[PDB]
């Protein structure tokens, strides 16, 4: 139906061993509806630093956020997706071209910047403290910073 998030999904940055898996969080009516990841094996998707699955999650996750009605981080979302979005390389480079073409696929739920390709750190990883918002975790501070 629909839901109240408001933090960024658990998405981009996870593999075992040297494989590309892709995950997410799904939200009904203001709680926890699902959860469940997925990996892959072709080598397409295993041969870009498994950096093809990372990205992966968001897709998959605009894809069925349409079915469930409901909708993802766009308010100034930026993530780590937002990342390389800034243009840190050529849209030829890598694969990762793909990724702005997927977005018009299923653009309508979701929101996002310009993302050219090429990519290659940690930037995905911050979804980690940011889903824990999410998740369910306690904690007592205040402080942020801007960039
Ligand atoms: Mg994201």
């Amino acid at each position: 139906m629909d839901d109240r998030t408001e933090y960024d999904v658990y998405t981009d940055g996870s593999y075992v061993n040297g494989q590309y898996a892709w995950a997410y969080a799904f939200v009904k009516d203001g709680k926890v509806h699902y959860e469940d990841a997925d990996v892959g094996k072709n080598p397409a998707a295993a041969t870009m630093r498994n950096v093809a699955g990372e990205i992966a999650a968001a897709l998959y996750a605009v894809k069925k956020a349409s079915q469930l009605g409901v909708k993802i981080r766009i308010l100034h979302d930026y993530a780590g997706i937002a990342f390389w979005a800034t243009g840190e390389w050529k849209a030829k480079n890598e694969f990762t071209q793909a990724y702005a073409k997927l977005m018009n696929q299923y653009r309508g739920i979701y929101s996002f910047e310009k993302v050219k390709a090429h990519s290659g750190n940690e930037f995905n990883d911050y979804v980690d403290m940011k889903a824990k918002s999410a998740l369910g975790i306690r904690d007592l501070e205040h402080h942020h910073h801007h960039h």
